[PDB]
């Protein structure tokens, strides 16, 4: 199998996202993957990994999953937290804020 393992899967849980940032900017969708479990609410997932999806869909202007956050219901949310626990479900829009600037100030 010279070519190897090529070819992502569609997803059925789907989520919205929204550049703090830019409010004006149009929101995008994140397709998340599955989990070992089966298919029934969540309930189990960790925000960290949001983090991560999000700041890598939206590279564009997020620099870094580290060096930003995400914001839900107006209350931005640890990463020692739930789907479940905070109560989000597949269909809601979340918000990205940068935790502070790269460094070289300018416009």
């Amino acid at each position: 199998g010279s070519s190897g393992s090529s070819g992502m899967s569609l997803s059925d849980w789907h989520l919205a996202v929204k550049l703090a940032d830019q409010p004006l900017a149009p929101k995008s969708i994140l397709q998340l993957p599955e989990t070992e479990l089966g298919e029934y609410s969540l309930g189990g997932y960790s925000i960290s990994f949001l983090k991560q999806l999000i700041a890598g869909k939206l590279q564009e202007s997020v620099p870094d999953p580290e060096l930003i956050d995400l914001i839900y219901c107006g209350r931005k949310l640890k990463d020692d937290q739930t789907l479940d626990f905070y109560g989000i479900q597949p269909g809601s829009t979340v918000h990205v804020l940068r935790k502070s600037w790269s460094g070289p100030s300018s416009g």
